[PDB]
């Protein structure tokens, strides 16, 4: 019989349970030992539910109450000086380095550690950070929290697999602070080792049998010097007094460091084969004679009912290289990435629930898979599953006849500009004759909303009154702007809850959810929308409130669009076809989109790609280069329909040659010297301060905008703020 395994779950809980106890913590209305109650309370719930739903293998310390890489920062006090000096119990040191700290000496306002994007995953954990006299040790007093979870699972009868991060990863993914800044990180491994050790002695101790160590950097393109660290890490953990340790990587391929793990005295191994079922063959041939295979085939990171045949079959090939007796049917990476609960859906259309599974139904995934392979009679599910993936693949949410057709008509003109930008500028400058050094913004701006958007959406005020209140804000915004001189202007969209969702609602391919959360970082959590098949635009999302905005004024007025691949890595893709599939088709929507707001007469259009560099494949090759070209080409599709005196701008906050290849007129940018396409780098303060910062980068001309960093902070410093940047945009003209 194959065992079934799941690496983690989400710790939110069904109903944000999480997140409604550690705001009230945080704000005063809630006691600690509420929170801890609380706390206890979603963990064996959810060991109960894994139980229940037979998995052989259920994880521990996945929890966290805000990051589990911060919690191990805390279990080995990798924890800055600054934070210590409070009186603070351990657990609001956690805090205060999650989220900072503000004290009425002068006030303090301790910032929180840097928030840091989990690989490519839309997970944010906070780094970790160290210094020459950080002094690893476990902290008694603190709690041991793998150990105290542990134990908490076991006496509810629940034998468990602590989590932890393991040493390699763990000090790689950190970073040198302030007063240490040429500290590498992972020169601390001698150090951290005897702290992994003793923490793993108790967990033995404790009655801990293995544990899921996580080494992801495995996936990432390693240096040689990083890759020896593996062999002694493992060297040293390993022994009688120890649980046994699975070494656990996902999210992408361990090939090119598979001499780092080939000679380990681990008890097995964790490879993700949603991501990369090709590396299969050759990481178990490196397998050692004992040594397990955790075959990840449920999909940690996206919502589709997994296909119980062709995932039993990655699974039959593992155990035809090493043998039944050896692998472990698992989820790819842990549930931390998935909503918890598909029967929360109250609106979902049966049709289409029937296509997904959110973490509590993977539960029953790995156990139906591990049945089905281990020789049991599990053949009704395997018909219904089958049935489910039938159903999706011939339905026409799925197949759009018109989108695939127009998709055979992209090609180079349909992705370059009428002319080349010096041609444009020319039709540019007789249209809106900006002076030079030209004054502009990046977009938001800074209360009663919400309280409008409610009442509409319970029809209580009609369209009429929930337009002119629409109204009336964009005309503050835009008057406030015209007094200050700005010379191309925003309209602030106070009618757009979410940078993407606005737009996939209005989209054809997209499904919503009710209850959809998943964890982004701390206590904020996201809902996103679901691609579930050909995306296409009706008809115009934008153009009405734009087209009031300009009616308002003299001064050009930005269109304000998101681009094709954030709104995709922003969303649970479609896992039928690829990425690439799925940006073009948005590229092509958001064409039609830019083409209606050109033809409104909106013809400054701002287009932006926030997400471009999460999505960046995790290591160098033909992947990444493919994605920078498409991820551009997307772009270029959405953008090179308009004349050449429509001027499309991007806005960027993070590599100068895919900025290159997006062609717009102007980039604005929070020493590329041949490159004609206007630039506004960002400068934000005094009226000199400005006036200093922009002579020195003259160090040219007619290719400066000038514009602050992103978005707008409280109305006082805003004015004066941008009233100072253009007094000083003016000594220059
Ligand atoms: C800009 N970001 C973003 C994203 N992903 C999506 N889909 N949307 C986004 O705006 N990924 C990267 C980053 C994540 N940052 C954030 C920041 C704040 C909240 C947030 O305030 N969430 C609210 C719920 C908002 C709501 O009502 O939907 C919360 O309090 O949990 C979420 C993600
Ligand atoms: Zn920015």
């Amino acid at each position: 019989m194959v065992q079934s395994s799941v690496l983690g779950f989400p710790r939110i809980g069904g109903q944000r349970e999480l997140k409604k106890i550690t705001e009230a913590y945080w704000s005063g209305k809630a006691t600690v030992e509420e929170l801890l109650a609380k706390g206890k309370e979603l963990r064996e719930h959810n060991w109960k539910l894994q139980q229940k739903a037979g998995v052989d293998i259920i994880p521990s310390n996945d929890f966290s109450y805000y990051d589990q890489v911060l919690d191990l920062s805390l279990l080995f006090n990798a924890i800055p000086e600054r934070y210590t000096k409070f009186d603070l119990a351990p657990i609001d040191v956690l805090f205060a380095m999650g989220r900072g700290l503000q004290a009425a000496q002068a006030a303090v306002d301790v910032t929180a550690l840097e928030m840091v994007k989990w690989f490519d995953s839309n997970y944010h954990y906070v780094r970790p950070t160290f210094s020459h006299s950080t002094e690893f040790k476990l902290n008694t007093a603190a709690g041991i929290k793998p150990v105290d979870e542990f134990n908490e699972a076991k006496a509810l009868g629940v034998q468990t697999r602590p989590v932890i991060l393991g040493p390699v990863s763990y000090l790689y993914l950190g970073k040198a602070d302030k007063d240490s800044l040429d500290l590498e990180p992972i020169s601390l491994l001698p150090k951290i080792l005897p702290v992994y050790k003793e923490l793993l002695q108790k967990l033995k101790e404790a009655g801990a049998e293995q544990v899921q160590i996580d080494e992801p950097v495995l996936v990432l393109d390693l240096p040689e010097a990083v890759q020896s660290k593996f062999k002694e890490a493992y060297d040293a953990l390993v022994g009688a007094d120890v649980p046994e340790l699975i070494l656990t990587t996902y999210f992408g391929d361990v090939r090119p460091n598979l001499k780092a793990i080939e000679n380990l005295p681990v008890a097995g191994f964790h490879f993700d084969f949603v991501r990369v079922p090709e590396q299969l063959d050759e990481v178990a041939s490196i397998l050692k004679d004992g040594q397990t295979l955790s075959a990840g085939v449920v999909d940690g990171r996206n919502i589709w009912k997994t296909d119980f045949a062709k995932a039993s079959a990655v699974v039959q090939k593992a155990i035809e290289k090493v043998g039944k007796d050896k692998v472990v049917v698992a989820t790819s990476s842990s549930l931390l990435h998935t909503p918890v609960d598909l029967e929360s859906e109250t609106k979902l259309d049966a049709v289409i629930k029937d296509w997904f599974s959110f973490a509590t139904q993977k539960l029953d995934e790995v156990v139906v898979i591990a049945k089905n392979v281990s020789g049991e009679d599990v053949s009704k599910q395997l018909e219904a599953n089958a049935a489910s993936i039938k159903a999706r693949s011939e339905s026409s949410i799925t197949n759009d006849p018109k989108v695939q057709e127009r998709l055979t008509t992209i090609n180079e003109a349909l992705a370059t500009r009428k002319a080349a930008f010096p041609e444009r500028l020319t039709e540019q400058k007789a249209k809106y004759n900006l002076p030079l050094f030209p004054t502009t913004t990046i977009g938001s701006f800074p209360k009663d909303i919400r309280i409008n958007r409610n009442k509409f959406a319970k029809g209580q005020i009609t369209a009429e009154e929930y337009e002119a209140f629409i109204n009336k804000e964009i005309e503050t915004v835009v008057r406030f702007q015209e007094e200050i001189g700005l010379d191309v202007l925003v309209h602030g969209e106070p009618e757009r809850n979410d940078m993407v969702q606005y737009f996939g609602e209005q989209l054809n391919g997209f499904a919503f959810t009710t209850n959809g959360w998943v964890q982004s970082y701390g206590s904020r959590y996201v809902r996103p929308p679901i691609i579930v098949g050909d995306v296409s635009r009706p008809k115009a999302m934008t153009v009405k409130e734009s087209v009031y905005a300009q009616s308002i004024t003299s001064k050009p007025m930005k269109g304000m669009l998101t681009g094709p691949v954030t709104i995709l890595r922003w969303s649970f893709p479609r896992d039928d076809v690829s990425g690439k599939i799925q940006a073009l088709q948005l590229g092509l929507a958001l064409r039609d989109e830019v083409n209606d707001l050109e033809g409104a007469g909106i013809t400054v259009i701002q287009v932006d790609e926030p997400a471009i560099r999460e999505g960046l494949p995790l290591r160098a090759g033909k992947e990444r280069s493919d994605y920078l070209n498409w991820a551009a080409q997307s772009f270029r599709v959405a953008t090179s329909g308009v004349e050449n005196s429509t001027q499309i701008h991007s806005h960027f906050c993070y590599d100068p040659n895919h900025i290159k290849a997006l062609d717009a007129d102007v980039v604005s940018i929070e020493e590329f010297s041949e490159y004609p396409n206007h630039i506004g780098l960002g400068l934000f303060p005094s009226k000199q301060e400005f006036v200093s910062r922009i002579e020195e980068i003259l160090k040219p001309a007619s290719k400066f905008w000038v514009n602050p960093d992103c978005g707008l902070r409280g109305w006082p410093e805003v004015k004066e703020s941008l009233t100072n940047m253009v007094e000083a945009a003016k000594e220059f003209r």
